[PDB]
């Protein structure tokens, strides 16, 4: 009850932290839930005014970005299959040439509501570039709040006890956006949380679906799509199927919007499935990150059978680190462990009391 009790609607939250609260990562991540955030599956974090990662972007022109990805999609009445046509390397100043020529340049409009109708309308003509997936960060060396590159949260773990890295989860992407770039419905790999940092430029507006719900959503993509939902377990993790919000009204799925601007911070939770574009030119840096909450998501996490290269992290050693008296139980595939996604991170405690 007490954590079904905050934030009921699991409505998008903003928070505003103290440059005292934003210091210390993990413990902020763990007070936002303690308030309810999570239901929501992404919340918003504006960091105090006199933070900034970077002093300049002025010497990143030169920037490479080795893998272009030209969005084609295809569909009609509000259900989309995005197609990637991966184009040749270019830099972050070709990039941008391209991002703001009237070609592909954002179109004229009053209030985002109007953005929003000309996206949803124009997604399948002149297909864009997102500069995706773009190993690195841009934060100064020595920026040690919110630092992408090193949260220290115990995602760490993985890396920690076997070396392993995977690009994007366990070390930073960046994303240079034009207008009409698009992120397809998912939830993170391993049902991760993850943080994303808008560097600068255009807004990048994002569509979420509350965990408790997360089945409904689904169920729903697998009738839209029933031939990709043969084909595999979990076929939203392709990152390739789009859904219109006046289709999830129609069909009584609970959403919720928001729009993040240069300088601030989304963060997704578990399960959280979630979905966005770009407004024009900008950049974002982005990676996963854990909590003890994670673990059983991770444990239960629901994974691509159909691909190759596909994410998978072993859970043992948090099962054995964190759940020890039910590491047999688990082997044994006898864990029967249910999620409440209403429930806060144990972290949140202190902020419970
Ligand atoms: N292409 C393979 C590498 N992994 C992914 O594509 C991936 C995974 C999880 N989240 C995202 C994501 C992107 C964005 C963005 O493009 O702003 C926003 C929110 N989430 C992307
Ligand atoms: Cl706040
Ligand atoms: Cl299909
Ligand atoms: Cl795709
Ligand atoms: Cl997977
Ligand atoms: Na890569
Ligand atoms: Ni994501
Ligand atoms: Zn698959």
């Amino acid at each position: 009850s007490e954590s079904e009790t905050l934030n009921p609607s699991a409505r998008i939250m903003t928070f505003y932290p103290t440059m005292e609260e934003f210091r210390n990562f993990s413990r902020y991540i763990a007070y936002i839930e303690s308030q309810g955030a999570h239901r929501a599956g992404l919340a918003k974090v504006v960091p105090p005014k006199e933070w900034k990662p970077r002093a300049s972007y002025d010497d990143i022109d030169d920037l490479v970005i080795p893998a272009p990805i030209q969005q084609l999609v295809t569909g009609q009445s509000g259900l989309f299959t995005q197609y990637n046509i991966q184009k040749k390397a270019m830099t972050v100043r070709e990039f941008r040439k391209i991002a703001n020529s009237d070609k592909y340049c954002t179109p004229r409009y009053s209030e985002f509501e109007e953005l929003e109708r000309k996206y949803w309308k124009n997604l399948t003509f002149n297909p864009p570039i997102y500069g995706a997936d773009v190993n690195g960060t841009l934060y100064e060396k020595h920026v040690d709040e919110w630092n992408i590159g090193r949260l220290r949260t115990i995602l760490d773990l993985v890396e920690k006890e076997s070396g392993i890295t995977i690009e994007g989860v366990n070390t930073p992407y960046l994303y240079f956006g034009m207008w009409k770039t698009s992120f397809a419905w998912h939830t993170e790999d391993m049902d991760l949380y993850s943080i994303n940092y808008l560097h600068f430029g255009e807004p990048k507006s994002w569509y979420s679906v509350p965990p408790e719900h997360g089945k409904r959503l689904e169920r729903l993509a697998k009738g839209f799509f029933p031939g990709s939902a043969q084909s595999c377990e979990a076929f939203l993790r392709h990152k390739m199927t789009l859904i219109s919000p006046l289709m999830l009204k129609k069909y009584g799925i609970p959403f919720d919007k928001v729009t993040q601007e240069a300088g601030e911070f989304m963060i997704t939770f578990p399960y959280g499935y979630h979905a966005g574009f770009n407004h024009g030119f900008n950049c974002a840096e982005s990676t996963n990150f854990a909590t003890r909450r994670w673990i059983e998501y991770g444990k239960q996490a629901v994974l691509c059978s159909c691909r190759k290269d596909m994410v998978k992290i072993s859970m043992d050693v948090f099962v054995r680190k964190f759940q020890p008296e039910r590491y047999k139980l688990w082997k044994a595939g006898k864990d029967n462990t249910v999620i409440d996604h209403t429930l806060p991170t144990p972290e949140a405690a202190e902020f419970l009391k």
